[PDB]
């Protein structure tokens, strides 16, 4: 199967990606993200956004919640579907925003570690 990865891990927020290829469409890969929080305080109003190259199409489904609970007591699950009509090297930039420790947090990051099976 397609290997799962940690797409992002910083400031106590961890985002894992698991992948599933469409059986009907060689160009569709379903990514399930799981956001977890290893700190002592909740991360609230959490929003995950992503962008892919122009030849690709991206669909984001609703996240399970907007709170990444403290102490790793649960996760936020969200499904993204990537259409890769030309079977090109998968690339993605993600933007994270949330409130934590009294601050408005934001980060923008490239996902650098997609496995070949996620697009080939």
């Amino acid at each position: 199967g397609i290997p799962s990865i940690t797409a992002y891990s910083k400031n106590g927020l961890k985002i894992e990606f698991t992948f599933e290829r469409s059986n009907t469409n060689p160009s569709v890969t379903v990514i399930t993200i799981q956001a977890s929080n290893s700190t002592e305080l909740d991360m609230t109003d959490f929003v995950f956004q992503a962008a892919v190259p122009k030849t690709f199409q991206l669909q984001l489904l609703s996240p399970s919640s907007s709170i990444v609970p403290a102490f790793n007591t649960g996760t936020i699950t969200q499904v993204i579907k990537v259409l890769n009509p030309q079977k090109q090297q998968l690339r993605m930039r993600i933007k994270l925003t949330y409130n934590h420790k009294g601050s408005a947090m934001q980060d923008l990051a490239e996902v650098n570690n997609f496995p070949p099976q996620s697009w080939q």
